[PDB]
């Protein structure tokens, strides 16, 4: 069904064993609730997840960033099941810690698993490991559950979309993952670049998850559908073009970046390819999926 596209997502190469070493990790340490949240928990299989969105990580990296997105869906549940209230102070007993400025209890697998994996991060590129720190607080601030919904519009929902705090969240990691080091203003001169990007992975996640959020929604299917007056099969073939296009946008920018006469950094290039494996890696695995 999908159109044909220009470009081909990738896996990363360690894959499986980071996926035993990092799952293992967490079936040593994370409370699970029952056997069947361990059942659960492997089916999803997160580090295949990051190994397909950042496959050009370092070898010695991309553990980090499977550890890092693992306990961050763990804890993003667990947001999800607490008042709001329960939720921010939730969150207010982590940061402290995963700065670093507060010991672990040590009992509480959520708090030395979150402050063993930042003081390793450090450990291993302090300098790039701060850059994912502030992404992933403003991620976690953004789980407790309040208010949120009524968008109708095409446009207003891609721009919100745009802003999706956990994009961000995974530009910053897979900088650290693949070792990038880039200049304020390079990484100012990305924002266009990354919004069409965060815009993109939305709708394509749309359309694969439209069926499922079926029982009783912020989905660029409903949007669409609606202002369009067709049906789900039409709409969906729609975005499926509206996707495509946006990653000739994609492409054109970066072609337009690199050809610049200010010239395009080494740093700069991996980066815009990055951004791609994670369009092209997140389609892979929205297909093949739950
Ligand atoms: C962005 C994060 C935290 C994980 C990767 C998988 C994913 C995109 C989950 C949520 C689906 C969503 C809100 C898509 C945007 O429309």
């Amino acid at each position: 069904t999908p159109p044909p596209t220009q470009w081909s997502y990738l896996c990363h190469p360690r894959v499986k064993e980071v996926q035993d070493e990092v799952d293992g990790y967490f079936l040593e340490n994370w409370k699970f609730p029952s056997f069947k949240a361990v059942r659960t928990f492997l089916d999803a299989k997160f580090s295949e997840v990051t190994c397909l969105y950042f496959p050009l990580a370092l070898d010695d990296r991309i553990h980090f960033a499977c550890r890092l997105l693992t306990v961050l869906f763990l804890i993003d549940d667990v947001l999800e099941h607490m008042s709001f209230a329960d939720g921010e102070a939730y969150n207010n007993r982590l940061i402290p810690i995963s700065r670093g400025d507060v010991l672990p209890d040590r009992t509480k697998p959520e708090e030395f698993i979150l402050y063993d994996l930042w003081e390793s991060m450090r450990a291993h590129d302090a300098e790039l490991a701060n850059e994912v720190l502030e992404p992933t607080f403003v991620f976690m601030r953004a789980q407790t559950d309040r208010a949120r919904l009524s968008i109708h519009e095409l446009g207003h929902y891609l721009e919100y979309r745009e802003k999706d705090v956990g994009k961000a969240l995974l530009s910053a990691l897979m900088r650290f993952s693949m070792g990038l080091r880039l200049s304020a203003d390079e990484l100012q001169d990305m924002k266009a670049l990354e919004a069409n990007c965060a815009k993109q992975l939305s709708v394509v996640n749309d359309i694969y998850s439209y069926d499922k959020e079926e029982e009783a929604l912020c989905s660029a299917v409903k949007v669409l559908a609606e202002e369009s007056k067709l049906g789900i099969p039409a709409t969906k073939r729609v975005l499926w073009s509206m996707t495509r296009e946006w990653e000739t946008v994609h492409d054109e920018i970066v072609a337009e970046k690199i050809a610049s006469p200010d010239g395009c950094s080494e740093a700069a290039k991996a980066y815009m390819k990055g951004l791609e494996y994670q369009m092209s890696g997140n389609e892979q695995w929205s297909k093949t999926t739950r």
